[PDB]
């Protein structure tokens, strides 16, 4: 197989910053729409607009004809959130509580040890004392850490205190959500424009300097995530140093075209690349002995 | 055995400058590809690309292809070497130090009492006065010489300041790799060609006589080191005396015939020929004798 990984063996776990994207949500038991895919995601949010007539019959029509020719899936996604904002005050809001609530459930009666793995050396890290944020809605990650036992809370940027307060890093063992949680629908925040206006402080992002200049992230189930604009502007707006980076992220290999093609595109960026098999069954092994050595050095 | 040697017994260890080759390397437990002979180095840069996919397929076929009907083994190894440096200023090359550290880590593990001996009285020779250089990429010499408290530099050629004020022998308790070492993955240069143009200076080669003129070398491991270009670039281009030379040089005993002709062409370089008894286990006793007697002496 493939063997440990030569710089992640010797970083220590303080540094190590844990990002989880669409990867380990698939390695959940694909029969959940929300969780195959980010274009899933979408889909179950219609499926669930429609037969909870959220919204009527043509709208319903459009936003499918934007399925099959899509283009530019988050702001797609951010004009189904401002069409479904009509709500006065809180209204405890049928619009978005019962559309987020019935999608991001029913999660745990499909899990397995396939992904009970990932989430498992997870909890390894955080008792390390790694910091880890995540790129989905769900909640499944925090839900299971609390079925052994070990509380885990959901943060998002509304709360200017907990935002605040989380990137000189006192606050151990949380886990903030880029995107937001289905948990708190008043949580979430998803166009980029929607995110600057929190965090107005140019001080805060002199803050967050610290994540991407010296602390080192390691993307699980990323690579499209650095296309979309949200990484851009959380990330590369405020650094101009692409010489001297030290994050990492691990994806599936493949045909070699493409495999040189996200070498290149984030040796741009500034990552280092890491495939290993495209079996979708040595990624549990492989991640799980990194953990373990990690925690063992550690 | 062996008795002690005639010539060698009466040198002042100042005037000993050690040398170190793949017999050393060997003498540490051989399961490690890269330390049992050098064409089993370039086999484990091989095996290092393959399984992290530096390169495609078809050039590690045409690499493993050189193997089996091999020659020019030099000049693959810098075919090698400028294949894998497409990288940017820097970048932490992954195609360089991902395989470098790869191979020649996981070394210490494997370290016995029978390969102890040869550093420990390499400590003794250093703290005598004596100068040592190496011709493998290993640092595991100064790594256990670290061990006890003894701190040991690994030098390269690249740093001029460094062998500028090296060859005065000014800088005590230093080690230059004439090779280079893989804690450094920027020091190496290996290419004929490499090492003129960075000792450009005629005067430096002139602070380089006192090496071969008047200072007494000990050639531990070698015999094809002064049948590859890189010792004649550096020893013999600059010396048209081998009426007189002073310099030694230990290794096996085996084929009568084999045994002549070595005599006989390094006779003609003009170093004197010590072979022993090729029982891969005399060798320790016979050094450590030797080592101790000179520091007695000195």
């Amino acid at each position: 197989p493939r063997k440990l990984l030569p710089s992640l063996k010797t970083k220590k776990p303080r540094e190590l910053v844990l990002v989880i994207g669409t990867g380990i949500s698939a390695a959940v038991a694909p029969q959940v729409p929300a969780l195959k895919s980010w274009k899933g995601l979408i889909q179950a949010l219609l499926d669930a607009a429609i037969d909870f007539d959220l919204l009527e019959d043509e709208e319903s029509k459009k936003f499918q004809k934007c399925l099959h020719e899509d283009k530019n899936l988050v702001h797609v996604a951010h004009d189904l959130i401002q069409k479904l904002s009509p709500r006065t005050s809180n209204v405890r809001s049928t619009f978005f509580k019962d559309c987020l609530y019935e999608v991001f459930d029913d999660l745990e009666s499909k899990m397995e040890d396939s992904g009970k793995q990932l989430l498992q050396s997870v909890l390894h890290l955080m008792e390390n004392g790694a910091l880890v944020l995540t790129t989905n809605f769900d909640n499944l990650l925090e839900l299971y850490a609390a079925d052994q036992g070990k509380q885990l809370e959901s943060l998002d940027l509304t709360d200017e205190k907990k935002v605040l307060e989380w990137a000189q890093e006192k606050r151990k063992l949380s886990v903030l959500h880029i995107h937001g949680v289905y948990t708190n629908p008043s949580g979430i925040v998803l166009h980029p424009a929607g995110y600057q206006n929190v965090l107005r402080n140019t001080e805060v992002m002199r803050e967050i300097q610290k994540l991407y200049e010296n602390k080192s992230f390691l993307f699980l189930g990323c690579g499209w995530t650095v296309d979309d604009t949200t990484f851009q502007a959380l990330f590369l707006e405020a650094v101009k140093h692409k010489s001297d980076l030290e994050h990492f992220m691990l994806v599936r290999r493949g045909d070699v075209d493409e495999f040189k093609k996200l070498r290149e595109n984030m040796l741009d960026k500034g990552i280092k690349v890491i495939s290993y098999g495209d079996d979708y069954a040595d990624l549990p092994e492989y991640f799980k002995r990194l953990t373990c050595e990690i925690s063992t050095r550690g």
